[PDB]
């Protein structure tokens, strides 16, 4: 499990339940690709998108739906979403946690990448 | 005067200067058509970008070049860029401030939508 | 001129108006001696706090009123207020603006150091 | 455990390893009495603070010595170091994370609270 992904409320002050995550990797015809999807747990944790062998090199982006996440609490959001891309395992397999904090006009997210 | 852009640098304490900043808006086809850009002056800001007449509504996407930015600093970056997505609309404030806070491994990006 | 505070609401996505601010400078004693306040305005700003030549080097603590903030919005804050703890130095950049991003459980703080 | 803290790098994208964290709680004459007080392991946490029973309705502070992290990183920082301030288990005790997320310039500290 080298790709996971946390996200935090940082209005309520708790973990973003439930948030739609979708994973994809550029091709090389410059396209993005669908890699992985899922949703955040109790806990605002989502494990299990990816392999080590799936996980290769490549540029990836990790879409997170922040906008359902607000409205469903009846609040309309600025941010489409929450999108991170950046490039994977160039330097050989690392393990990455993608944090997002959230709030209805801004969000933070932090890489925690350490090596397995 | 609709929209404008400010970065920052977390790890000097000062304005991210020349920074390359490219804005799109989403065609009927779902794909990124080009709208306007530039580069972040001495203050780390950028006005200019768009008119009031010229920024309708509709999904707007602001892709700051955090990696280019970084990597001339000679520090290594995590993301490839900062994109924030975002619907513009006419019931809500007039003025646009998005502004970004850098790092090298996080970034946080916030909206201040004024009317004046 | 030396020392500007700025004050962002990140729920709204507007400047934090009228909250309160008081800067302490620390005594040989280790207490904190009350320096300068005052409470940030339509744009979220508080200037004039102090002069360069009263501004000397030295510990100086910068206490952000944003409990009153959100209760005042019906908001339940975790943080009783925001401190700022510093030291203010000649050999590094004249000017000090310290920003502030709130939110109710959280808050981000970033020094943005000039010397114009 | 319902206090426990959690620190960081956002340079380095790592946990911020061996931070000094003080904790005080305010006497009845107002002045900060020493709680508890640890450092981070190598995954940037802190935990065995404090109990159940020992961690009494109060205000709290929980000071990070965010400067010696930086300085034995060859970098000088802006922050003297990073203080949360808040009243605790005043609705029945609840269980308390304190994430910071450090840079030299800037810092954000999210409270995760949750009912045992
Ligand atoms: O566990 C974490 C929390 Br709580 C906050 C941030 Br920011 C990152 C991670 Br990992
Ligand atoms: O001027 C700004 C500062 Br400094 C910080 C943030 Br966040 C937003 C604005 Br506008």
């Amino acid at each position: 499990c080298p790709l996971m992904v946390k996200v935090l409320d940082a209005v309520r002050g708790s973990p973003a339940i439930n948030v739609a995550v979708h994973v994809f990797r550029k091709a090389a015809d410059d396209t993005w690709e669908p890699f992985a999807s899922g949703k955040t747990s109790e806990s605002g944790e989502l494990h299990g998108l990816t392999t080590e062998e799936e996980f290769v090199e490549g540029i990836y982006k990790v879409e997170i739906d922040t906008k359902s996440y607000w409205k469903a609490l009846g609040i309309s959001p600025f941010h489409e979403h929450a999108e991170v891309v950046f490039t994977a395992n160039d330097s050989g397999p690392r393990r990455y946690t993608i944090a997002a904090l959230l709030s209805p006009y801004s969000y933070s997210t932090t890489a925690v990448v350490t090596n397995p």
